[PDB]
């Protein structure tokens, strides 16, 4: 039921990336939570080769299956670069995955 020290610093980037917020307060978080399902968005599973999302993400850290830090940054490297695959560059949920991108890199420097 308890956590260890390696899961408590994937949290840690877990958290921070979630809850970062702009200038006027919006979570850039929202639409990475969770994806619709593939029956509400076969467009994206079929553009797509492998679907994430930060929930997913979440199942398997707080679940067990992270070794280091970098294991659990290339699947939000992953995600991002999904975003921006399925998106057009100057759209909306590119530049957050992008911003996002560099959150997820400031704090893992931190440590
Ligand atoms: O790459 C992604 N793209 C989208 N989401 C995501 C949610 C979690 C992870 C990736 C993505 C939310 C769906 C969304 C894209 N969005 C879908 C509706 C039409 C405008 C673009």
């Amino acid at each position: 039921k308890y956590m260890t020290p390696m899961q408590q610093k994937l949290n840690e980037v877990y958290e921070a990336v979630k809850n970062y917020t702009d200038k006027r307060g919006r979570r850039l978080s929202a639409i990475f939570l969770r994806l619709p399902s593939r029956s509400e968005l076969p467009d994206y599973y079929l553009t797509i080769k492998k679907p994430m999302d930060m929930e997913k993400i979440r199942s398997h850290m707080m679940a067990n299956k992270y070794q280091d830090i970098d294991s659990m940054v290339e699947d939000f490297v992953m995600m991002f670069n999904n975003a921006c695959t399925y998106n057009e560059p100057e759209s909306l949920i590119y530049k957050d995955a992008l911003v996002l991108h560099k959150v997820l890199l400031e704090t893992r420097r931190d440590l």
